[PDB]
């Protein structure tokens, strides 16, 4: 498959820190978006975020890193780390705020029907962290 929206190589904690060292230096917050290529939930999440509208939105207002957690067997430590955002489902947010502290993490499992979500819904969901 081409193209897939998790990088099954990365090395997840030198790419998160790398984005929250932009996040301090752009004074944004950084979001987490934790999922795997196999999660239809996140291949439709990622393909909302990918459209113009929510590109522009997203890119405005976050530095963002993906972290492929395989079939929960990747980057566990990493979910551990900030908040266990995974536990209740795929895909899994945090946003941290540009001080390298956690804001807000995805807990009940928001986004693990994100294939049913319209394009408005996920504007929505992450224009409200906007606010």
């Amino acid at each position: 498959a081409l193209n897939l929206p998790y990088d099954e190589h990365a090395d997840a904690w030198t790419q998160v820190k790398k984005a929250l060292a932009a996040g301090k230096r752009t004074h944004k917050p950084t979001l987490l978006v934790f999922g795997a290529n196999w999660c239809t939930d996140c291949r439709a999440l990622d393909k909302s975020l990918r459209n113009q509208k929510n590109t522009a939105l997203i890119a405005k207002h976050f530095e963002v890193v993906k972290i492929d957690v395989g079939n929960f067997d990747r980057n566990l430590e990493l979910s551990q780390a900030y908040g266990d955002p995974i536990q209740d489902g795929i895909p899994a947010v945090v946003v941290v705020n540009s001080d390298g502290k956690v804001r807000y993490t995805t807990k009940g499992g928001e986004l693990a029907n994100a294939r049913k979500m319209s394009d408005q819904g996920i504007y929505d969901f992450f224009a409200k962290i906007t606010e």
